[PDB]
């Protein structure tokens, strides 16, 4: 857990994703899930038309179900198992690890888009 490293990884990843919204810096540092969910949500709904078509085809979304759906999506479609459990993510703490999971999810979305746009 290195807060500075994780935040710098997120800045670089948000830059590559062209995330257009303002980021809740205070919430991320405090490990608040509410600061991570809008970023993950944006990458699923608004980043790529190919990634978003795949996601909207299976599951549909108060975000207690949102965390469960994201975990199932990452396991099935992106072959990603987050480091924290579903309850370690919903509870406050492990801030550096939640930040890196956002970076990982966003890297999965972007590598999935590059792969899907290729075979078209």
């Amino acid at each position: 857990g290195d807060l500075k490293r994780s935040l710098r990884n997120l800045e670089q990843v948000l830059r590559l994703l062209n995330y257009p919204e303002e980021v809740d810096c205070v919430g991320l540092i405090k490990g608040d899930p509410a600061a991570s969910l809008p970023i993950i949500s944006y990458s699923f709904t608004s980043y790529s038309p190919y990634v978003t078509e795949l996601i909207m085809e299976s599951n549909v979304e108060n975000d207690l179900r949102f965390i469960d759906a994201v975990y199932k999506l990452l396991r099935d479609q992106f072959n990603y198992k987050p480091i924290l459990t579903k309850k370690q993510f919903i509870q406050c703490g492990f801030a550096e690890w939640k930040i890196q999971i956002v970076c990982d999810i966003l890297n999965c979305v972007m590598k999935k888009h590059k792969e899907l746009s290729s075979l078209q």
